[PDB]
């Protein structure tokens, strides 16, 4: 029964969560709609 | 048949219980409703 705490305490899992969710990247509000920035 | 006593006597399980339930964190009473503080 792992939670976000177990993910955050592990650098590999924390960075996987950060990367897979684009948490370091802003969002481009284009006229066609929002898209994550690369 | 473990109880809260077995959880509390073990530092790992006690801290898992504390962390997974935000027991050290207050609650923000916003106009949209209560939310746990980070």
């Amino acid at each position: 029964g792992d939670t976000l705490n177990d993910v955050i305490q592990d650098p590999t899992r924390r960075n996987k969560l950060i990367n897979d969710n684009n948490l370091l990247k802003g969002i481009i509000m284009g006229r066609d709609g929002p898209v994550p920035s690369s």
